[PDB]
């Protein structure tokens, strides 16, 4: 078994539906391994953090798993994970299917997303249906991803639940914590 191999952690001012999940490299799996491609997409205002991993994983169930962790209005978090058992099967290139990333009471909320800590988080007018401000940090380990992501923005979600308690995202483990 051979798998597309690549690792990418970026914050884009450009939409997710122009991200190219290109991988040049391939790698050889131990026997009984799977191919995985896993991506976590976090949009705050006009910026999108994209944490993406492709390679062999020694064990797992063949499955495609799409999770809409947070839906509009406001902060949007989607993950896609494909665990597949044919050589080169982890070949996804486009995120165009995730149109959540293509777009009375007004909330103004500090807005940012950053690898590490946000340089700045200006308070911006929130999309209609927002009821509160979110501030959190995601500590991510697994699949060769090691990062903290700071996230502030607009939401109608209750509590510290940007990930909706779905903390396993293919081989990544995402620990979500908020200020108080
Ligand atoms: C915003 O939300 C409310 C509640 O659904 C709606 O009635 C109101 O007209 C909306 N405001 C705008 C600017 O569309
Ligand atoms: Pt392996
Ligand atoms: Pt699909
Ligand atoms: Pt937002």
């Amino acid at each position: 078994l051979y798998c597309q191999k690549g690792l990418s952690m970026t914050v884009e001012a450009d939409p997710a539906n122009m991200f190219n999940w290109t991988t040049e490299e391939v790698e050889t799996c131990d026997k009984g391994a799977l191919c995985q491609e896993t991506i976590l997409i976090i949009k705050a205002g006009t910026e999108t953090a994209i944490l993406a991993t492709k390679g062999c994983i020694p064990e797992g169930e063949e499955a495609i798993t799409i999770v809409q962790h947070s839906s509009p209005p406001g902060l949007i978090v989607t993950s896609y994970s494909n665990y597949c058992e044919d050589s080169f099967c982890n070949d996804k290139d486009s995120l165009s299917q995730f149109w959540e990333f293509s777009e009375s009471t007004t909330l103004h909320c500090p807005t940012c997303v950053a690898l590490g800590t946000c340089f700045s988080a200006p308070s911006l007018p929130c999309p209609n249906g927002t009821t509160r401000c979110y501030q959190g940090k995601l500590e991510i380990t697994g699949g060769g991803i090691e990062s903290s992501v700071e996230v502030k923005g607009c939401t109608a979600m209750i509590g510290c639940r940007l990930m909706s308690g779905i903390l396993a995202v293919g081989p990544m483990f995402v620990r979500e914590a908020c200020p108080h």
